[PDB]
Parts: C-alpha cells; structure tokens; sequence
C-alpha cells in the first residue's frame, strides 16, 4: 500500500544533486545571451502544416511591501492598475490580464461598487483576467513553512472561490529567491495541474536548456512510483522583465516594451529605444521579432511558446494600457497575415499556454523528462550567492515561527465549539491567518525590505499575536468551566498567556509574575494546552513572588517542583563587564506538566511560609575572577563563587555534558559507560570585501573563512537542579546557554550584534564524525535533503536554508541541531555545522533595496542539539537523495515549534473550574500530526463542517520495539458526525466520500485533508 520512501532510490532523468555533481559552473561570456549562447535554428522547422503558436501573456508583478508598505502600495500604485485593468479589459475583448497576488485583489474588490464588481466577475468568468496561484502573496520558498505557504495559499483561494467562483490549478512564481519542492508537493494535492518558475541558477538554465530540460515533470526526491509529480515550466533567461522575455537578445526584446520611449520616464539600457508601429516599419519589426520567438522555442519541446508581457506594477496608466495593446496588435495582424513566417501569435493567459502544451503533447509530438531535487542556492550572475536572505532579519524570522504556531493553537482550540457572532472569534482568526499569511511574501520572512516596511510587519504580527491570545483564552474558559456556570463577558480576559522564549529573557519584560503571599492570595491555577495529538510531558516555568510555593494537580495530588532565581543578563558600562544580577522579588518554579493529546490540564500553585516539601532549590555557582556578591532575597540557597574552570553536568539519567572554562560545550557521554565524544561550541565573524562586490541583505559576500570571536574571560553562571540545570556565559554579542533537563540540551543565544558593523556572527560546532563532504538541511520543516560541499564554487554557495534542523553523520555517529526560527548554514569541513545568528551591513548590495542591514535589535534563538548512536538505524542507500530524522529528534524539533501552551488565570477565583480537557482523546502514532484543525462553518450553519490537515513523517527504524498507540479518525473527534470526506488541502473540493464516516491514516510522508460534518 504505502511507498516504501527509504530503500527504493527513484529513477528520474534529472537528479539535481547529481547534475551538481557534474557541472562546471564556468562563467563564460555567452554573447547576447551573456549565461548561454547564439542559439541557431532551421527556418523550415516550421511550415504550413506545423505553425509556431505564441501566447503573449500581460503580467504585473505587485509586491505586498518591499519599498513602501502594503496600503503605501495600494494607494500610489495597486489601485490604479486594477481600476485600468477593468477598465481597459472591458473594453477591449481579446485583450488578457493575469493576477497573482489575492492580498491586493481583496483590498480592491471590496472597495467597489456593486456595478463594477458585476463587471469585474464578468472579465474572470470569460476568460480575459486570469487568477495563477491564488494565494495571499508570492511567498518565499527558502525560510517558509510548509504549514504557513499552504495557510497564505487557503487564504487566496477560500476568498477567490466565494468571491469570484474560481480556483487556479496553474501556478505562477517569478520573484522567490530559488525554488524549493515544497511548492509542487503542496500543489499537486491541492488540485494544481502546472507551475511555473524564474530565479534559478544561471548555469543551471544554461544546463538544462541545451538538453530542452527546461519543462519537466517536477517529483518528490523519495517517490518512486511518480504520483507527486507535477508539470513545471522553468524560464530560460536573466529576469521575468520584457527585455529578458521575447528571447535571448535584450538589445532587442528592450525594443518591444512600449512604455520605454520617453514619456513615462523609462528607457533602454542597451541603447536602442522602442519605436511605434507603423505600416513602414512593421515588416522589419516583425522580422526581428519572429526572430527573437523562433529562438526561444528552440529551447523548448512543442509548437507553444510562452512569452510573458511585464514587469514590476506594470499597467498602471489608461496611456500604457493603449501604447502595449496598440502596438502588439499592429504587429500580431503582420505576422498572422504573412505565411512565411508560419506563427500564429495573440495575447493569452498562463493556462492557456498550459492546455496547448499539453494537446500537443497528447498529440505525441514531445515528451517531458522528469526531475527531481532542489533550486538553491539561487546565484543571478557572476559569484553573487543570494545566502544572505536566508538570515537577514533574524528577529522577524523567530516571530514568524512563534505566530505559526500561535494560529495553530487559537483555531484548535475554538474549534471544538460553535460561537456567536458577539464573540468576534472569527473577525480575530481572520485577522491573525491575513497577517501571518502577508509575511510569507518574498520581501517579508526574508527580511528584504526597508526599515519602514519591517516595522510594518511586525506591527501587524503583534496585533495577530493579540488576536490569538484573546482566541486562546476564551477557549480554555469554555472547555474547563462546568457549563451551568459559565458566564463569558466577550472582551474579558480571563487568562493572561506566559511564554518564556518571546519575545525572552533580555529581550522585552513581558511576562507577568504571580503574586501571592499571606495577605493578598493563596493560591493560582494555571492550565497548559497541547495542540500534538499525543500524550505530552513538558517542563513548565512560571515567575512566582515567593521561593516557597508547591504544585499540586486537580486531584490535589503533589507535583514534584523546582524553584531557581530569575537571572538577568547586564553590559555593564562601568566595569565593561558582561555580568548576571539575580532579582530580589521574583522567583521561577518548575514543573513537569503532563497534557492529553489536543488537550488542556489545570495545575495549582499554593503559597507556604517555609520550604514545601515537595520542591526542591537549585544551587548556583558564578565563575569569575574579581567576584561581588549576588543577594537572592528569600532564596534558600547562598551563590557560591570561583575562579574559571571546567565543569560537567548530569540531569536525571540524561548524557552528562561537559563544558570549557568560557563556558562552552566540549563533550557529551550519553551513558555511564560510554566515551566523552568531542562536540565542540565556537563563535566565529565573517567580515564584507573592501573591494568589489558587498554583502547586503539579499548577497553574502565574505571575505574568506570566518574568524574567531575574542572572548576574553567571559563571566559563566552555573546553575544545578533536580529538574533542570544549565550553563550561561556572557559572551560579546551573544548570552550563550545550554539548557539540560535530562536528554537532548536546549541551546538558547541572545543575540545583540550592537553597532558591530559589516560582521556576520557565526555559531560553529566541531565534531570529529567522518562525514567528508555530505550534510542535510531541511527544506520548509516537511522534509530533509542531502547536500554535497562542492569546493569548485565559492564558501557562500554552500551556505543552504535551515529552515528547521540540519545534521551530518558518518557509520555510526549523528549529530542533529533542530531550530526554532529559520537561519543561514552549511557543514564547511568534515565533522562540522555552522548556523548564522545574526549579520549588520552598511552597503546596499545592488537589488533593489538601496539600503544596508543596520536595524538589528536583540533576538533570542532556540536551537536543540542531539547526538545520537546511528550505526542500528536502516538509512537510505549512499545514492537516495533524501535523509531522515530519528525519534528523539523530530520529538526535540517539536519542542520548538509547537511546545505547550502556558495560560494564567488572570482573578482570584475560578467559579466551576475543571481539571482536564480530551482525556478520551485518542494517543496517535509519534510521526503522525494534525498540523490544522479548523471550524470551516458560522454558528447559523445547520450542517457544521470541521477540516482537519494530517501530515505522517518518516522517521528510521532504529532497533525501539514500537509500543501500542491508539487509530486517530478525525472525523469522530466531534460529536454526531454525518459525512466524512477527503478533499484537497485548501478544503475546497471534495475528492472522496468515506465509508463508515471513517478518515483513514496517511502513509509516511504524506499529507491529506479531511472534513467532517455535524448535524447541529
Ligand atoms: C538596478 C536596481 C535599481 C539596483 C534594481 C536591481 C534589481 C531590481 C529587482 C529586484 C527583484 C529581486 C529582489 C526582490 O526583493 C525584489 C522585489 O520583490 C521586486 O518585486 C523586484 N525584486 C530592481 C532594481
Ligand atoms: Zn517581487
């Protein structure tokens, strides 16, 4: 039944790490076409019987933020166009339009009259504008989640179905910085028949383009049967501009976009300006044109051919409407008219193309290769590696994963009820999956726009993370109150949210403490959620006003606790110390948390006058020469003082880790008996050349190997509990700590580059495992991908997205490091992994932006660090092109992404509290996730609908007996279902109805939608 996606190596024809492998890369001066060659054809190819068809196809590229804002936008430029577009359209019934960006269309329609909204249906419905993709924006494909492109692409195409009665099954992306298989995997079970792409590397079009592999069927890197595949066409030249379009000469195709002969302040860089059409000039026009089209198609397969008509926010002026569409008619009445040329060419739209390729292809005349693999890292000319994106604006990046899951955890939890419209929770849920979805726009996550738009952004995402918090906590007042009592006031807050890691520690005094004392309040319930469908253990942390405060479940029954103080981090401008002070006030208390599967549980935290008996107080030691005293108030445990030196550290039965006198990891045993293995933590600085080409927010650029950080004598804070211990140095620019709380550690930095100009900062790890020249990296948290060092190209065509974890091994030793945000890395020699922390950058790299990377701000980054035994472990064989995580760490990755949910009850009293919330929720399978539930259906909805997105991974046998779990059927997760159907991703069409109201498993490496319906 299931493909067998670890020891069956799929036969493709192009295999991207293979073709890798091979190329040479040479950058040689190919004439005209400066990246390829003087393509060559034969004038009889084409005849009477076998004519060149061309589909002209009118494009504007609208960006949702870059250099001015998204309303910035609209208002100067997007409103205009699609005012013209409908105008202009309407008017002339053979002219086409295609659209991508649905944010924009949105934000337009609504704003129209209900005559032109009706005109505006009519133009759609007919064919002349055309939707391609439907998602919110153009996202990124390199720091994206998966889960987030098909949220933004949900959110395009609920609104183009209910509005418009369409669903684009071609897509179109010419912007994203390369191109990652996430795309077609997310499309092809999202109803899609054709996708297109632009910005891959300039050797790789070379390459591929000499073979006429430049349209292929585009698969899975582990399917072997093919059923992922879907058709992709691949643009050959520079740029999606109309220079780099009609063909291989832009001296040329620059003479056939019309709005650049003066008047709209546009001209040719190549010297030669367009000229009007007339009936003296067409002929020798026409020739140059049909010219430049008969060598684009030799590069191609069929009689079709592509030629797109665009740029950026291009038909904004009724006048450049008229002087394109004028012109190109002149022209097309010539050619069409003069059968020695044998074309037939007019506008079209993007799936028109796709449906003639295809009858032409049904008609046997080509068939297409299939593929397999990558497009990064994207290079567009010469050694400019676009890797710095993969790291600028790391902060931006972080809350773009804590979002993530924030909208996850708010429509799970308000999914288990209908709500009345005074509620707002669906105004609030819109709200939050409009704003997430807005920062997967290829100038948002990857932290590519101006200052300006980047505050924009984030200001949108704070009000989103409000949005969620007031979803969330009233959720939970519903789901744990006894029903008779339940009495919500909609705007209330009944629970405050607690999050440890955001914004962190040293970052923004954003948590709230719980009081109590003899005086004012006794006690406090808290209650945890767990959005994995499985039973979860967690340790949890609350800031607490006293040390001497024990938990108890809702049974009443002990909890085992941990109190240490609240430590904060100084630059201490008088001693030029980096230095910790502890607070005389707060305390933290910690707690395993234990939590049903999507479920809720209520703990209680109780006030004593001494030391309860059921927690413990860790010790702490501070490392420095010339030491002061560190008060902790009521604190039981004195600090204790020395002088730097090594040290080691044991929780539990955990790996005992051992650390540097500066405060930096050294070695791990994972057992008693077993060796110390060497994994070392180091600090590096890449700098910017003094000559040339620099680094900026798009290019790194470095000049040679990264160097060393000076650490000086750094101050370390030991801190040795029960529960939990860590280590935590003070380092320049970076607070580095390691966390142990009885397996994997947790590595957190905060990171502060200050006014470190034209520095990168590094964090390094060197190992002594075998791995030579082969690392992994993640593509979109879905899948990890197999990368080859390759020391013919530079250092910074090495560097790849780690999305979410990247690991190296060798016969018997793996090392993973799994992330909480997206940043830049490579493995730069064997036993090595490197990760970007942060990069400041004076000069403006020459894309666009017209400014450096000097906006940093303080960032806390979350990491989780495991080495594991891999030498039992069934692999894939040296040639598969894919890798998988084990057990231990997918569940550490999960730790990050989507940890439990912390809610504080915000009154004295909770009237009708409960103590637990899906106890009889089923324990799935641990590679199985509901990566969405979401209410489909408003409260007036006699049939509710309830959709569920369930994503099965694949992680390596490695000799664990697997335990019993229980069979997961979303479909009875509600009450009184009567139907159960499959459908495609977005839930917008259904594919099959399911026998016995039953939703079956998916099979590794998959991902399915189901949706359920209720009588209400
Ligand atoms: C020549 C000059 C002015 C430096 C320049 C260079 C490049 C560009 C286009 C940049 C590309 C790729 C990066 C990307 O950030 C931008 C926006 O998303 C916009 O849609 C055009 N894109 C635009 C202008
Ligand atoms: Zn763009």
């Amino acid at each position: 039944q299931c493909q067998d996606v670890v020891q069956d190596v799929p036969n493709v024809d192009v295999q991207m790490l293979e073709l890798y492998d091979r190329m040479s890369f040479k950058d040689i001066d190919g004439g005209v076409w400066k990246q390829g060659w003087n393509i060559k054809y034969d004038p009889l190819k084409y005849n009477a019987h076998h004519k060149l068809k061309v589909f002209v196809v009118p494009h504007s590229h609208n960006d949702p933020g870059w250099i001015q804002t998204f309303e910035e936008y609209y208002q100067h430029d997007t409103k205009h166009i699609l005012s013209n577009a409908l105008r202009h359209l309407h008017d002339n019934p053979e002219m086409k339009f295609i659209w991508a960006e649905i944010s924009y269309f949105a934000r337009f329609y609504h704003d129209l009259g209900e005559n032109k909204k009706l005109q505006m249906k009519s133009i759609v419905k007919n064919g002349q504008l055309e939707f391609v993709t439907g998602g919110w924006v153009m996202p990124d494909e390199a720091n994206s989640h998966w889960r987030n492109v098909l949220l933004q692409l949900t959110e395009g195409q609920t609104w183009l179905k209910q509005f418009m009665n369409v669903t684009p099954t071609a897509s179109w992306a010419i912007d994203p910085f390369g191109h990652s298989p996430t795309m077609p995997y997310i499309l092809q079970k999202s109803g899609f028949k054709n996708m297109l792409i632009q910005r891959t590397h300039y050797s790789v079009k070379k390459e591929l383009a000499q073979q006429r592999q430049l349209e292929f069927l585009w698969r899975q890197i582990w399917d072997n049967k093919g059923d992922t595949a879907l058709f992709t066409h691949m643009m050959p030249f520079y740029s999606y501009d109309i220079p780099h379009t009609c063909g291989p000469d832009p001296k040329v195709c620059c003479q056939f976009d019309f709005k650049r002969m003066g008047s709209f302040g546009l001209s040719c860089p190549w010297k030669v300006p367009p000229r009007t059409i007339s009936d003296q000039n067409v002929a020798a026009r026409s020739d140059l044109l049909v010219d430049q089209w008969k060598k684009k198609a030799e590069l191609y397969r069929t009689n079709v051919l592509l030629i797109p008509l665009g740029d950026d926010f291009r038909f904004k002026q009724n006048t450049e409407w008229d002087v394109q569409r004028v012109n190109y008619e002149r022209l097309f009445e010539h050619i069409n008219s003069q059968a020695h040329f044998n074309v037939q060419a007019q506008f079209g739209t993007l799936q028109e193309y796709f449906d003639a390729v295809h009858q032409a292809e049904r008609a046997g005349q080509a068939e297409f290769p299939t593929l397999s693999g990558d497009f990064f890292t994207y290079a567009d000319r010469s050694d400019n590696y676009w890797s710095g994106y993969y790291t600028s604006r790391p902060y931006h990046k972080r809350m773009d994963r804590v979002l993530m899951h924030y909208v996850r955890a708010a429509e799970m939890l308000s999914a288990w009820h209908s709500w009345d419209g005074m509620a707002r929770i669906e105004e609030r849920l819109e709200q939050a999956r409009r704003e997430l979805s807005l920062f997967q726009h290829h100038d948002g996550i990857t932290g590519t726009a101006k200052t300006h738009v980047v505050v924009d952004y984030e200001q949108r995402m704070q009000e989103a993370l409000k949005a969620c918090q007031m979803v969330m906590q009233q959720s939970v007042y519903r789901l744990l109150t006894k029903p008779s009592i339940y009495s919500p006031d909609f705007s209330f807050s009944y629970f405050t949210l607690d999050d440890s890691r955001w914004p962190g520690s040293g970052v923004e005094d954003s948590r709230t403490t719980i009081i109590l004392g003899e005086d004012i309040l006794p006690s406090k319930h808290v209650v945890m959620h767990n959005t994995l469908p499985h039973w979860r253990e967690q340790l949890v942390d609350f800031y607490v006003s006293s040390p001497f405060v024990s938990v108890t479940d809702l049974a009443n029954n002990p909890v085992e606790a941990q109190v240490s103080p609240v430590w904060s981090w100084h630059h201490d401008t008088l001693t030029k110390t980096i230095h910790p002070q502890g607070s005389t006030t707060k305390y933290r208390i910690i707690f395993k948390a234990r939590v049903p599967p999507m479920g809720l549980a209520t703990y209680v935290l109780t006030i004593s006058d001494s030391k309860p008996e059921h927690t413990s107080y860790a010790s702490n030691l501070l490392l420095r020469k010339n030491p002061t005293s560190l008060p902790l108030g009521q604190y039981p445990e004195d600090v204790k003082f020395g002088d730097p030196r090594e040290i080691s550290l044991r929780v539990g039965n955990g790996p005992t880790l051992a650390f540097s006198e500066q405060g930096l990891l050294k070695s791990i045993q994972l057992t008693q008996d077993s060796p110390h293995v060497p994994v070392h933590f180091k600090f590096l600085k890449y700098g910017v050349r003094s000559h040339g080409d620099r680094s900026g927010a798009y290019l790194f650029l470095p000049n040679g190997p990264a160097s060393p950080v000076e650490l000086g004598q750094p101050v370390v804070l030991v801190t040795k509990g029960k529960l939990e211990s860590s280590v935590s140095v003070g380092l320049p620019s970076v607070v580095h700590q390691t966390i142990m709380r009885g397996g994997a550690p947790e590595i957190r930095n905060l990171v502060d580059i200050g006014s470190l100009d034209n520095t990168e900062i590094v964090m390094r790890l060197e190992t002594h495992i075998d791995s030579g020249d082969i690392f992994y990296t993640d593509l979109n948290g879905l899948q990890f991908i197999k990368r080859r060092r390759l020391d013919k190209l530079p250092l910074q065509a090495n560097y790849y997205p780690i999305p979410s974890g990247m690991f190296i091994e060798d016969a018997n030793t793996r090392l993973t490091l799994l992330t909480g945000q997206p940043l830049g890395g490579s493995s730069l020699a064997s036993g090595e992994l490197e990760i970007m922390q942060d990069r400041r950058l004076a000069s403006d790299d020459e894309r666009g932006l017209g400014q450096g990377v000097l906006d940093n701000k303080p960032v806390l980054h979350i990491y989780r660090l495991v080495l594991e035994k891999v030498n039992n472990c069934v692999r894939p064989s040296k040639l598969h092109p894919a890798g998988y995580l084990t057990s231990a760490a997918h569940k550490a990755s999960q730790s990050l992404l989507d940890p439990l949910d912390k809610f504080i009850f915000a009154e004295n009293e909770w009237i009708g509290a409960q103590g637990q919330f899906g106890g009889d929720h089923p324990s799935a399978r641990e590679d199985l996730d509901v990566s969405v539930m979401r209410r489909l259906t408003k409260s007036s909805a006699k049939t509710q609908r309830v959709g569920y997105v369930l994503h099965r991974t694949n992680l390596m046998q490695c000799g664990t007996p697997e335990e019993h779990t229980q069979k997961l059927d979303v479909c009875h997760l509600l009450p009184n279902v009567a139907r159960c159907e499959r459908t495609t991703l977005t839930f917008l069409q259904n594919l099959e109805h399911l026998d016995g109201m039953v939703a079956p498993e998916v099979c590794p490496m998959e991902t399915a939608a189901y949706v359920s319906s209720h009588s209400s």
